[PDB]
Parts: structure tokens; C-alpha cells; sequence
RNA sequence: UUGAACUCGCUGUGAAGAUGCAGUGUACCCGCGGCAAGACGGAAAGACCCCGUGAACCUUUACUAUAGCUUGACACUGAAC
């Protein structure tokens, strides 16, 4: 199937680029996640004709997306509470849901799905570090404290 | 049940076990109560047996198929290393 990428996808290209996927690969992501459209005549040729506003949309996306970690990284640390045993091991477990409520009731709004745990879902009293996916080249951390 | 009967015995003859043929013996016409030796008695187009290039249902490592079960290829079916 032929596509025109309205974005930088990894592994394929850039926008603009017209490309040959897999069926499926485009029917089950690339177009209802909005990444790309079929590659019709009429699609080229008002893609071309009105292309330049979208890099302009890009920019500002980026943009916005930076703007975001700046403030999550400036949030630095917060501090989550739970019930838990005398050993600090937390009977219950601490996920990217309540995390990302904790981190709007502090300020900056961000989405369970921006939350990235890498060794599983919290399940200690202590620190640790979590990971903010905002944009799909951008990245920040945050320190979670996690108390009884 | 019943082709029609003026519907005896014997010995023979004879699709080969005769009331009905031949020879011969016996016998006046007709009921009623009884008995079942014969009318190859009545009943059911022999069930045994054979035959028909008949039937059915059953069996199986008979033949040919086939539901099911199982194998792989392609499709629905994508990404990275
Ligand atoms: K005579
Ligand atoms: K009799
Ligand atoms: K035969
Ligand atoms: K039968
Ligand atoms: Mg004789
Ligand atoms: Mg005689
Ligand atoms: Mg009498
Ligand atoms: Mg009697
Ligand atoms: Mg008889
Ligand atoms: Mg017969
Ligand atoms: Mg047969």
C-alpha cells in the first residue's frame, strides 16, 4: 500500500515521503493514529499544494512538547502515599494512573498514557525514577517518592 | 368352505398312494345321536431348500466415497531487534 507520511515516523521517513507499507500496517495504525494517508491523487496533489502549514503545525507541537518537559523536569520530585507493612514493602502498588494525578495536582498535566515505568509498576516504599513521554522524540524524568 | 355330483369295498391301473379308470364284490329310499380312519380334509401364493445378475439391516484390515479429527500454504495479519 502507498502512503504519504504526514510526520517523522522511525524506520520509514519523514513527512512528505511517499512510502510502500503493509496493508495492515497502515489500515491498523498508521492512518487512524493520523501518521499517514493513502497515497490517491487527490491526497497528493492538495498535500502538495498545502504542505509547508503542517511542518509550521510540527514546529509548534514540538514546541508545545518541549515547553511540557521543561516544566515536568522543573516539577523534580513528587511524593505519593500508600499504606503499607513494617518492611517498607507496599501491600498495595503505585501506577501510572495515581502517578499522573499526583503530578497534576502538582501542577502539570500529564496523561496516563505519557507515563513510561521502566521496571514495572512501584511496589516499594523509597525513590525511585520515572520516565514522561510528551512527544515521540522528547523525554523527562521525575523522582517519586513513595511513603507509607 | 364350495368346478359340478346320481359322492360304496377290494385288487389292479394310472402324472407313480383312486368315490369317479378296469375287473370284481357288496348295496332298498331318507333322517337323528355319536367317532374322527380317508376326502393327499379347512386355514396361510412353504418360513426349510434352491433360484432371481431381487430386498433390507448388520460386520470388516472388500471397493469407492464422505462428516469428523489432524497437517501445512495463502488470506484476515502489523512494528523493532
Ligand atoms: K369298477
Ligand atoms: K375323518
Ligand atoms: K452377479
Ligand atoms: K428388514
Ligand atoms: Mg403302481
Ligand atoms: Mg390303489
Ligand atoms: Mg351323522
Ligand atoms: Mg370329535
Ligand atoms: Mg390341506
Ligand atoms: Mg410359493
Ligand atoms: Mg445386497
Amino acid at each position: 500500500m502507498q502512503v504519504i507520511l504526514l510526520d517523522k515516523v522511525a524506520n520509514l521517513g519523514s513527512l512528505g515521503d511517499q512510502v510502500n507499507v503493509k496493508a495492515g500496517y497502515a489500515r491498523n495504525f498508521l492512518v487512524p493514529q493520523g501518521k499517514a494517508v493513502p497515497a490517491t491523487k487527490k491526497n497528493i496533489e492538495f498535500f502538495e499544494a498545502r504542505r509547508a502549514e503542517l511542518e509550521a503545525k510540527l514546529a509548534e507541537v514540538l514546541a508545545a512538547a518541549n515547553a511540557r518537559a521543561e516544566k515536568i523536569n522543573a516539577l523534580e520530585t513528587v511524593t505519593i502515599a500508600s499504606k503499607a507493612g513494617d518492611e517498607g514493602k507496599l501491600f498495595g502498588s503505585i501506577g501510572t494512573r495515581d502517578i499522573a494525578d499526583a503530578v497534576t495536582a502538582a501542577g502539570v498535566e500529564v496523561a496516563k498514557s505519557e507515563v513510561r515505568l521502566p521496571n514495572g509498576v512501584l511496589r516499594t516504599t523509597g525513590e525511585h525514577e520515572v520516565s514522561f513521554q510528551v512527544h515521540s522524540e522528547v523525554f523527562a524524568k521525575v523522582i517519586v517518592n513513595v511513603v507509607a
